[PDB]
């Protein structure tokens, strides 16, 4: 478990025995907060004026969010999602304490409601002082912010009470391990609604292909209809990808077109990564990684 | 600008005032070779065998080649051009002293022979000696390989000599530097045939995006009917990506959809990661980098 110690001569590198022999380096112009939290290590530093990466955060020694990039993932995760459901009206996020995916959620003019919940107040809390882009969300109307354990929260809930979950979560190394497991998925279907949408944070095509062959594997069988994966461009994230498995638990659903065109709502020219040609492009995989999605 | 500083502490860290900031760092288990050349500092070792990068080899400290993900550049360079020409028969390598490139335009039946032109003699010995995977091509009968200024040699090229020229350079600081020039295109365009089709090293769309909007104009200025960027995957490349510029000098041709299938020639299944949908999405761009396509 990685902590302080990776900020050292001036640079920040993301050592980490999840990627062995590599590590993306940021040179650091300043620490802003670097703490044990109840649960992770967090660390916000603002990077090199001289290059464009801004204010960066780590937990556990992995990078989360850049000033930069950030727009990239949290885009693919909120529109890909919800331009798949037919009308999502009430979404449930796990995880995505930033406020990110929230922020693109709540563009939709039809959610209603949108619980997010993640196991670490802290991120909350620094995401609010540190990137105010990122975590203006989480004050909206339409959304309830809970601090708690994911896998308690959706085990808590009821059958049938969201169109839309959104499992954004750190690595599985910490207290995200158990997200990546075929019981948390096994709920997750079961209290998504009969038309209901999932998608993860599901993991680099360049090291962890074995896992993204195992988790669409057994989320096909515990009962989704449809698994497929979309790739994104994030320098920031190790090898400079990642992807999200997005599940249909309805039948005889296409996510790899977008049901619902996001060039149709008022916000599309808003967004900086996706559009539908970007949606449809996503679920293109290198040939290595093909057999994922056939 | 960088020697063999970049190796200290048991890592090779690709510090560059190119993209100032950051570096991907990765841990070195033996140098192999590691010197000036006549032209450009080159470093070659091998990686952590704990991680999946193999043999790595840099120029002016930075990253050129790796075992593990080579295979992307090479055929998306190779590839997209050859698939986008009606019969590529006669083809010009520039740079490319490693020989991938010329690997994969040599699986192509319709080429009948296959210039290739590098400033540098060592690197390709060192190729040779290093990478036999990726430069077993330069002692192919289709190929003449020549050490030579990329610039003087187009110069002096005969008008309407080459279907395909595909432009596999370094980074502009260094001797690639009037490779990315207007000067440079003009006299490209004019040794194309009239359907003549070329391909670039064209650079990051998160650290360069200017420099591909500038290209992207004069080569069109310069007479180039079209001209489309396509964006790859590239672990180790900075960001983690890289592009080309796709150019047809005659009207009314799509290069964003593969006019020749790589699926129906007999070596598609031999790739590693182009295919027919990784060409058509490879053209897809993020919104904030669309308006070099459109
Ligand atoms: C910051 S967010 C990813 C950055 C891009 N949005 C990753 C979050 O997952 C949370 N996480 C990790 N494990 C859990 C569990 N078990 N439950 C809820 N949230 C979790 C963790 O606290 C991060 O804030
Ligand atoms: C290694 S290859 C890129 C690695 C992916 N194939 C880049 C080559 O560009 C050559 N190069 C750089 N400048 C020139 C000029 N001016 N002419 C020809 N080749 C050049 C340089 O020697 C590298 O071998
Ligand atoms: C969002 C999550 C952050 C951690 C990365 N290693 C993977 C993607
Ligand atoms: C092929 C070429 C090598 C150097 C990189 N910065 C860009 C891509």
């Amino acid at each position: 478990m990685p902590g302080s110690e990776l900020i050292s001569g001036g640079w920040f590198r993301e050592e980490n025995d999840q990627w062995p022999g590599q590590a993306m380096s940021l040179r650091v112009e300043k620490v802003l907060y670097d703490a044990p939290t109840k649960f992770q290590h967090l660390t916000i530093f603002e990077s090199d004026p001289k290059g464009p990466w801004g204010t960066v955060m780590a937990l556990d020694g992995c990078i989360q969010v850049t000033d930069y990039d950030e727009f990239v993932y949290h885009e693919v995760l909120g529109h890909t999602s919800l331009c798949s459901h037919p009308k999502p009206e009430r979404v449930l996020i796990i995880g995505g304490g930033d406020g990110g995916v929230l922020r693109e959620v709540l563009r939709h003019g039809t959610v209603e409601h949108c619980d997010l919940v993640d196991i670490d107040g802290e991120v909350m809390e620094q995401s609010k002082q540190h990137f105010p882009q990122i975590s203006r969300s989480l004050a909206d109307p339409r959304a309830t912010v809970r601090v708690g354990d994911g896998l308690a929260f959706v085990r808590q809930t009821p059958d049938n009470t969201y169109d839309v979950v959104i499992i954004d979560t750190t690595d599985p190394a910490g207290p995200a391990s158990k997200l990546f497991g075929e019981a948390f998925y096994k709920d997750v279907l079961r209290i998504l609604k009969p038309d209901g949408i999932c998608c993860n944070q599901g993991e680099s095509i360049w090291l962890d292909l074995e896992l993204i062959e195992k988790m669409s594997r057994f989320i096909r069988e515990t009962g989704f209809a449809s698994v497929q994966y979309a790739l994104m461009h994030v320098p920031t994230y190790p090898c400079g990808s990642i992807g999200t498995l997005v599940c249909s638990k309805k039948a005889g659903v296409d996510v790899t077109k977008p049901l619902r065109p996001v060039e149709d709502m008022p916000f599309a020219k808003d967004l900086k990564y996706y559009d539908s040609e970007m949606h449809k492009a996503s679920f293109a995989l290198p040939r290595f990684a093909r057999h994922i999605n056939n």
